[PDB]
RNA sequence: GUUUUAGAGCUAUGCUGU
RNA sequence: AACAGCAUAGCAAGUUAAAAUAAGGAACUUGAAAAAGUGGCACCGAGUCGGUGCUU
């Protein structure tokens, strides 16, 4: 009907949803498979699934290769002989047989011997004329003679061979050329993945100081002699020597324990790089990808100083030039090696062993060992004028081939392409006909395990991917193939592991501290605060305002804390961002005026001195200064407005375009009577903070370690927010929907007046805030609410979008439903025995002194050495490993985690040959998870005063909600996990600490849901007492137990029953 | 970075041979 | 004599291109495999999902 699917990527869980129309989530039927009479069954649309990583062969057939892009080479030669051979079946001769058979000698060749043309004469003049290729083709761009066909396939064959790299989309210009904006790039890319500790570079001619012509290490510390806040061992310092051909190291930055050494020339470039990346995490993979864009542009600024001509390659004229110069270095060299100093001279051009000149020329030898052997004689000779400074500047006898002809945009090429077809149209008619048809294939360039495999990062992303559109392929054959109208993707963050939790603190104690150095004021003799103190938001904004109020000029008193209010310097109302850069401290919040744009200018004129000492000390940045002085300049404008819509509703990261252009391709296929892509399944992407203050403002919270639910939740909430705002706002698309749309303007969205022109006008808004139409009421910074209607609708077709009564209500009942399936992905390992799967086995053992024989069953473990050979022939291997009599059809594979249940629906989950581990997940009250949810967070509510009484009286009042969770986990446990003196034990603790203030019993019963908990069994802590795991060793009771194959997703289940067999 | 083939080497001396 | 192969003693000089790449001491069905397929529709309820109607 109508529905759509909101999907949740990341390193451990594939969510899905479906919703309607109104966003209610189906209920459905589907058949029952296995041997049993379970024939009735029904569940949900909501779900996700886990996966182990590892390495498997799935790991494998996601890897990095060559010989597929050469077999792509022989194709595309193939392809010229292909256009070639007609015209020259009808304009040469034995022209394609002769090039063909060239590796055969004078006695087989029945033709003759010279190639080019059929006569000694041109051989050698070739090259004599034309020695170095670019002669050749400068030549044919500046020449309006006539020329070879043959040397045109050559020259062609080339450049094709030579072609370059794609990590730039469109044609050159300098959006993406040059040097000083690819720096702004990377310095804001920079800036924006973090928010702390930032690098301002204010109008710096970064080309004038990057290409200059200097040593690889003085180039380097040209620009480090800048830029004062970073060193040459910090990230940054670490990115910029990366990108120009140095070999940095990773260690101290990111606190690993090896050493890491990466080099762009090396040819083991990316397997390095995704190890890198895998250990670290993948939030940092848009840094290093931002250099190898800096690295080529300063490449090419290095070889293309000249450009005498128009229509010439510029690095074809510094070749040229370079050949030209090797070879008047090679006689004027030879010259006075011969000459003045005779003797090393069979040293230095004919002894080949110690890698002299020869050597170097001819032998394996090295530019660095031939430089440091040639040092000596250049340091003792006289008249080394002009060749000293060029030798350790590389620039001596360069070879006109080395590691930079890959960094090469193909653009250069195709111009010239262009140029030579331009010069040469009609004397060949095809050359006209098929310009067209030769760009496209050199310029041209599989399959969706392919594409998969493109995305440069870690595999656990890579999986995830895959899994998510075979995810994504089964939702739509569920449906009775029919596509969606609205695709939600929304990549899922990491949460903090402690670690990073602590470096954040460190940073902004680096930043207290020079503050605090600069400045000079003792705030931290007089107050010792440490990093576990910085977490507190209000207590590090009163360190960051030195202890003064910034609308009044007084002293901030430091322990009425209570009493003091969090302000923001953008009202809410115009703009959703609640960082550090945006929060301030005050006595009261009527002293900003009775406007609601950015503060009076009354105040800033007393206290202009105060935030010149304020931002000079670098505690807040050029940006938070302007917005706290954004009323000098007339206040705001339609730049700002769109630069806040573009900030809250455009995407950054580039691997989720990645990843919403692989399903866009992979589900839009139809076209047109034109070649326009019809877009009929829309894409839309968006960014976690929307579903983070959606949850947070209206009251549906989320509690993670309780059980799996809480992928699906927000797989649901993000699809249901997305169908909105794409209802709502139809122009807005071209912003976060992804395709090649119409683009719009500035001036149609922005209106005058806020109460004299809105509503009264086809234009949307006049607040900058996006998010506002999701409310009931929009509070503003003076203190007046104002009223939405009742049901929102669209005012263009006509057709309703938001009720208010009902969707509140509906979203509240599918958080609260009860049925959420979650699946844990089967599959085989590939790659002190390790067992790789075991194995079910029946057959007949001896049990006795007469050696009586017994048809038994019995778990047997395969080693990582015994597969092949079970496979084989697995008789004789069980009948050498001690069963006779075995069931070929009846044995069955069984691996990892294999799902068995017994009576009264406990579920057991299978850990090795001899332990087991519990399968079964517990379910709970949407009520008591809210409960359990303030509880823990009473000190952390960060809400409002109104709201955080409200919540704190909710929780005092219902002390027995403690009671029955705990009886709640008791008759659960009681009827699942069976550990009856463990249950005991935490009764007995529970009794005993009853009167415990309600917060200690909060997490402490949060902790005690680990028994609930799926996995593997763990050790925890009460409040004082701690309880021993309790491994289940016996492996008797699965042998009459029922196996559920449980499937990718949970929708189709079988059951096999162990019982009847054997 | 690796392996072969084709890019007529010259002068003066001596040797074997057809 | 011409030429091939040798022992000299000196003199003039370098970047392109096809080829090669691994004997290394979830469950089910048809098919070797690439690959094809397998699980009905509405209504009222809601403790791991239940009931009713139509229809395979």
């Amino acid at each position: 009907k109508k529905y759509s699917i909101g999907l949740d990527i990341g390193t451990n869980s594939v969510g899905w949803a479906v919703i309607t129309d109104e966003y209610k989530v189906p209920s459905k039927k589907f058949k029952v498979l296995g041997n049993t009479d379970r024939h009735s069954i029904k569940k949900n649309l909501i779900g996700a699934l886990l996966f182990d990583s590892g390495e498997t062969a799935e790991a494998t057939r996601l890897k990095r290769t060559a010989r597929r892009r050469y077999t792509r080479r022989k194709n595309r030669i193939c392809y010229l002989q292909e256009i070639f051979s007609n015209e020259m079946a009808k304009v040469d001769d034995s022209f394609f047989h002769r090039l063909e058979e060239s590796f055969l000698v004078e006695e087989d060749k029945k033709h003759e011997r010279h190639p080019i043309f059929g006569n000694i004469v041109d051989e050698v003049a070739y090259h004599e004329k034309y020695p170095t290729i670019y002669h050749l083709r400068k030549k044919l761009v500046d020449s309006t003679d006539k020329a070879d066909l043959r040397l045109i396939y050559l020259a062609l064959a080339h450049m094709i061979k030579f072609r370059g790299h794609f990590l730039i989309e469109g044609d050159l210009n300098p959006d993406n050329s040059d040097v000083d904006k690819l720096f702004i790039q990377l310095v804001q890319t920079y800036n924006q993945l973090f928010e702390e500790n930032p690098i301002n570079a204010s109008g710096v001619d970064a080309k004038a100081i990057l290409s200059a012509r200097l040593s690889k290490s003085r180039r380097l510390e040209n620009l480090i002699a800048q830029l004062p806040g970073e060193k040459k061992n910090g990230l940054f310092g670490n990115l910029i020597a990366l990108s120009l051909g140095l070999t940095p190291n990773f260690k101290s930055n990111f606190d690993l324990a090896e050493d890491a050494k990466l080099q762009l020339s090396k040819d083991t470039y990316d397997d390095d790089l995704d190890n890198l990346l895998a250990q670290i995490g993948d939030q940092y993979a848009d840094l290093f990808l931002a250099a190898k864009n800096l690295s080529d542009a300063i490449l090419l600024s290095d070889i293309l100083r000249v450009n005498t001509e128009i229509t010439k390659a510029p690095l074809s004229a510094s070749m040229i030039k370079r050949y030209d110069e090797h070879h008047q270095d090679l006689t004027l060299l030879k010259a006075l090696v011969r000459q003045q100093l005779p003797e090393k001279y069979k040293e230095i051009f004919f002894d080949q062993s110690k890698n002299g000149y020869a050597g170097y020329i001819d032998g394996g030898a090295s530019q660095e060992e031939f430089y440091k052997f040639i040092k000596p004689i250049l340091e003792k000779m006289d008249g080394t004028e002009e060749l000293l400074v060029k030798l350790n500047r590389e620039d001596l006898l360069r070879k006109q081939r080395t590691f930079d002809n890959g960094s090469i945009p193909h653009q250069i090429h195709l111009g010239e392409l262009h140029a030579i077809l331009r010069r040469q149209e009609d004397f060949y008619p095809f050359l006209k006909d098929n310009r067209e048809k030769i760009e496209k294939i050199l310029t041209f360039r599989d399959s969706l395990h392919e594409h998969i495999a493109n995305l440069a990062g870690s595999p656990a992303i890579k999986k995830g991917i895959l899994q998510t559109v075979k995810v994504v392929d089964e939702l739509v054959k569920v449906m009775g193939r029919h596509k969606p109208e609205n695709i939600v993707i929304e990549m899922a963050r990491e949460n903090q592991t402690t670690q990073k939790g602590q470096k954040n603190s460190r940073e902004r104690m680096k930043r207290i501290e020079e503050g605090i150095k600069e400045l000079g004021s003792q705030i931290l003799k007089e107050h010792p605060v440490e990093n576990t103190q910085l977490q507190n938001e209000k207590l590090y904004l009163y360190y960051l305002q030195n202890g003064r109020d910034m609308y009044v000029d007084q002293e901030l008193d430091i322990n009425r804390l209570s009493d003091y209010d969090v302000d923001h310097i953008v009202p809410q109302s115009f703009l959703k961002d609640d960082s550090i850069d945006n929060k301030v401290l005050t006595r009261s919040d009527k002293n900003r005026g009775k406007s609601d744009n950015v503060p009076s200018e009354e105040v800033v004129k007393k206290m202009k001195n105060y935030w010149r000492q304020l931002l000079n000390a670098k505690l807040i940045t050029q940006r938070k200064f302007d917005n706290l002085t954004k009323a000098e300049r007339g206040g705001l404008s339609e730049l700002d407005k769109a630069g806040f819509i573009k900030r809250q509703l455009v995407e950054t990261r580039q691997i989720t375009k990645h990843v919403a252009q692989i399903l866009d391709s992979r589900m839009n296929t139809k076209y047109d009577e034109n070649d326009k892509l019809i877009r009929e399944v829309k894409v839309i992407t968006l960014k976690s903070k929307l579903v983070s203050d959606f949850r947070k403002d209206f009251q549906f919270y989320k509690v993670r370690e309780i059980n799996n639910y809480h992928h699906a939740h927000d797989a649901y909430l993000n699809a249901v927010v997305g169908t909105a705002l794409i209802k709502k706002y139809p122009k807005l698309e071209s912003e976060f929907v992804y395709g090649d749309y119409k683009v719009y303007d500035v001036r149609k969205m922005i209106a005058k007046s806020e109460q004299e022109i809105g509503k009264a006008t086809a234009k949307y808004f006049f607040y900058s805030n996006i998010m506002n139409f999701f409310k009931t009421e929009i509070t503003l910074a003076n203190g007046e609410i104002r009223k939405r209607p009742l049901i929102e609708t669209n005012g263009e077709t006509g057709e309703i979008v938001w009720d208010k009564g009902r969707d509140f209500a509906t979203v509240r009942k599918v958080l609260s439903m009860p049925q959420v399936n979650i699946v844990k992905k089967t599959e085989v390992q590939t790659g002190s025995p390790t067992v790789a799967y075991s194995v079910l086995v029946v057959a007949k053992v001896e049990k006795g002194k007469s050696k009586k024989l017994k048809s038994v069953k019995e778990l047997l473990g395969i080693t990582i050495m015994e597969r092949s050979s079970f496979e084989k022939n697995p008789i004789d291997f069980l009948e050498a490993k001690g069963y006779k009599e075995v069931k070929k059809d009846l044995i069955i594979k069984l691996p990892k985690y294999s799902l068995f249940e017994l009576e009264n629906g406990r579920k057991r989950m299978l850990a090795s040959a001899g332990e087991l581990q519990k399968g079964n997940e517990l379910a709970l009250p949407s009520k008591y998870v809210n409960f359990l949810y303030l509880a823990s967070h009473y000190e952390k509510l960060k809400g409002s005063p109104e709201d955080n009484e409200q919540k704190q009286l909710f929780v005092e009042q219902h002390k027995h909600y403690l009671d029955e969770i705990i009886e709640q986990i008791s008759e659960f446990s009681k009827r699942v996990i069976l550990a009856d003196a463990n249950l005991d034990k935490v009764l007995s603790a529970y009794n005993k600490h009853r009167d415990k203030p309600i917060r200690e019993q909060a997490e402490n019963i949060i902790h005690l849901f680990t028994l609930t908990n799926l996995g593997a069994p763990a050790a925890f802590k009460y409040f004082d007492t701690t309880i021993d795991r309790k491994r289940y060793t016996s492996t008797k009771e699965v042998l009459d137990a029922t196996l559920i194959h449980q499937s990718i997703t949970g929708l189709y289940e079988t059951r096999i029953d162990l019982s009847q067999l054997g």
